[PDB]
């Protein structure tokens, strides 16, 4: 499965962004995480095909409510990567 | 599948006057605070949508006679669950 | 005899701990407590009265100037019922 | 009752020499360190308010050669709602 | 000879991305990711010290390309220990 | 026993200062602790004089990672080196 973020500037932005990615039916929420300076990332997954459409759309709804920050696509995660995931 | 409305600010005070606002104007419940950083706190409230709608107006009106407004949001119907979307440890 | 949150937000706690003294000196309001968002930012909370409110908020401000920046000085006149019902949990 | 002493810097480095210089004196307590971030750090302290300000004075004195002080502070008599946030 | 390697970002999504790409590329394992606040965000491995050495140079490279990376650096350790000096 | 502090922008110069200080004399690493500001502080114990050395080395290795923005040695701390460090450190 795909990993997808899209990290914004504000909690508000991030949590539109959510709801339209998690809008589709295959594409799943992982989860958000905080690093501060207001930046907030929603993580999820899913075919790579899904959750690149899924990104996008997260990172067009979020524009519109603050700012997009990061949006990101890893097709094939390497595994060890599941351990920094919440 | 109830309404989401959110207010976000540069400090507290001007939060805790939206969540007045919005919990004062409308059949609302508030949901809590979530702070990120730089200054900035998130106030969200749920309900049926015209009363978040109408909240989440008044929280905004309110709040920037307090402070400075960073966003201002309704999701009318959330995809997921309303929990399932939400940050964790707000409730 | 309706109830009112009074605020005072800092950068810097010295100027928040001095806020509160100067605002608890009057038999007339009860500290509620301090709200911390990071940034240097800390919000001393107040009830009581509104008129006592007001005047423990200014006098709040005043005495915390002295000492550090203030940032926000605020006082919401609350219901009878459930007046720290907006309130973040944990103060 | 007792006074109040505080002493705020940038830095927990030079928070933690001024806390070394205060507790010096043996009828000076320590009641601890807060953190609220933008590297603010506060020492507190508690005893006569002679003793305090003695204490504050020399923790600020101690702390400005390590890093900057931001506050510095005595409430001869604090309100006993005060202890509450300590 | 063990070693540690670190990338610091500013944003996560950039950190995610140097992670992956520095087990993607070399024989080293993640150890973890720690936040200070600020959008500071730092991704740790461990390995021999050439693999290190790749594999940060590649998880670096990899980030620039998402967000902003703030340090790349290889801590060459000694044989016990190797993560004694990390935060817990 | 004396207590040695470097404190960075970052938490790889932190690190980085960590490693040199363990490394360049008999000190143990006491923890790390986060301020805000994207400030971090590294804490060593030992005698005086590993502790001045440690930090010395501490210090310049942070220095070619990232910046140092303070750098402290108390060689006698008045209470217990306990007391005096905050509660969540060691
Ligand atoms: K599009």
């Amino acid at each position: 499965e795909a990993l997808g973020m899209v990290e914004t500037k504000g909690l508000t932005a991030a949590i539109e962004a959510a709801d339209a990615m998690v809008a589709s039916a295959n594409v799943m929420l992982v989860g958000y995480e905080k690093i501060g300076h207001g930046l907030v990332t929603v993580i999820v997954r899913g075919d790579v095909g899904a959750v690149k459409a899924a990104t996008d759309a997260g990172a067009a709804a979020a524009r519109n409510v603050g700012e997009v920050k990061a949006v990101h696509v890893i097709p094939r995660p390497h595994t060890d990567v599941e351990k920094i995931l919440p």
